[PDB]
Formats: C-alpha cells, structure tokens, sequence
C-alpha cells in the first residue's frame, strides 16, 4: 500500500511507513488500538504522542514545523 499525505492547510505532511515500520519495532505503538483512532487524530494528536511528541521520546524523528510540513 502507499504512503498518505495529510493535508494540513499550512503544508502537506508526508507520513512514511517504511521508515516507522523499521525505527518503531513496537508494532502495537500505532497497531491494534480500540476503536476511535481513525476519527481521534488531529492536530492535537499530532503535535503531541500521535506524531511529535513520540519523535521527541524516542529522541529520533522531525520536531521541527518546516520537518514535517512542506508545500
Ligand atoms: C505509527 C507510527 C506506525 C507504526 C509504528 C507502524 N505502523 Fe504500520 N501503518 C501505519 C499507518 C498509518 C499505515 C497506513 C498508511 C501507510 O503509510 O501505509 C500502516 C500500514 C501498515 C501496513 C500496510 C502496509 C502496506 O501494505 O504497504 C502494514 C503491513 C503495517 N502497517 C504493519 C506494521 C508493522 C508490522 C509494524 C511494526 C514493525 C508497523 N506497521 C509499524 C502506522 C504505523
Ligand atoms: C512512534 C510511535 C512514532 C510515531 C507515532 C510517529 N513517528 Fe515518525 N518517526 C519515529 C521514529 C523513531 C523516526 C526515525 C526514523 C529514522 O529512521 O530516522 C521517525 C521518522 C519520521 C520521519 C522521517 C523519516 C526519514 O526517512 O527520515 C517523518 C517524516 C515522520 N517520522 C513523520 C511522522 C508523522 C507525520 C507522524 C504522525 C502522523 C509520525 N511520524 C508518527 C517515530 C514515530
Ligand atoms: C510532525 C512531527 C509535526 C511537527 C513537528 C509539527 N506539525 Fe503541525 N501538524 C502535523 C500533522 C500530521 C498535522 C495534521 C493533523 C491532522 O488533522 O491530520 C498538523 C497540523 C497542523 C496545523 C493545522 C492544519 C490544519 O488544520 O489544516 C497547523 C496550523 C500546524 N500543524 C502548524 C505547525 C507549526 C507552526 C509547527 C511548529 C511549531 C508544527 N505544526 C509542527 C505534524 C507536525
Ligand atoms: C494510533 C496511532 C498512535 C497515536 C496514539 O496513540 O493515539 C496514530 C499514529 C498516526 C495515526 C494515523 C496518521 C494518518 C491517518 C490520519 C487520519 O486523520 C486518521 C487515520 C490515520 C491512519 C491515523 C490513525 C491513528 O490515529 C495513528 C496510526
């Protein structure tokens, strides 16, 4: 399958798997959640655990706006 895009207004944010798939061995980080995380993620998830804040405890990944957006 591909890779998404999600389309904040103040620039595209590409979300690359193959990436997550090797750096977050931890599967059930994003994998198996209940229900609800679908229609939970937003900007709040994401400038916190959803996308930023893990890059940030795992002391690896874009913390940066221009890093993770771009139009
Ligand atoms: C969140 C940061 C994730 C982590 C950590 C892992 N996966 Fe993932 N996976 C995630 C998303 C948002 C998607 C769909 C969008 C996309 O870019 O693909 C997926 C998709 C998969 C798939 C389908 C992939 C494909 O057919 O190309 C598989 C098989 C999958 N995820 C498995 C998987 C495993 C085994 C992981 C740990 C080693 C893993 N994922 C990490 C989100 C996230
Ligand atoms: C942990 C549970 C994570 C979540 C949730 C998200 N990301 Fe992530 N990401 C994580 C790690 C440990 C890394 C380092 C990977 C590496 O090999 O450097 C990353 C990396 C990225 C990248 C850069 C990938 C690259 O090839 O350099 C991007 C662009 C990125 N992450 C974006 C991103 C977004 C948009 C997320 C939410 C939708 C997100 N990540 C979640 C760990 C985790
Ligand atoms: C990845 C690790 C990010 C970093 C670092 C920053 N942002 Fe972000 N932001 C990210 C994603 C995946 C999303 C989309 C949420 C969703 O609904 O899917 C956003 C969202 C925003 C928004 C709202 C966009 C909209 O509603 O259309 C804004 C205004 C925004 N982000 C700005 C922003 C700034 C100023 C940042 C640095 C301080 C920043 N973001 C960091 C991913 C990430
Ligand atoms: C559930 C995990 C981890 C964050 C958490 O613990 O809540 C988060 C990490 C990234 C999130 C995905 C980002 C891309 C998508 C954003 C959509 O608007 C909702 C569905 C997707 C596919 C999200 C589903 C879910 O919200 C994920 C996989």
């Amino acid at each position: 399958a591909d890779d998404i895009v999600l389309k904040a207004e103040n620039g595209d944010v590409k979300f690359p798997h193959k990436a997550h798939q090797k750096a977050v061995p931890d599967c059930k980080k994003c994998h198996e959640k209940g229900p609800g995380k679908i229609e939970g993620f937003g900007k709040e998830m994401a400038h916190g655990k959803g996308c930023k804040g893990c890059h940030e405890e795992m002391k690896k990944g874009p913390t940066k706006c221009g890093e993770c957006h771009k139009k």
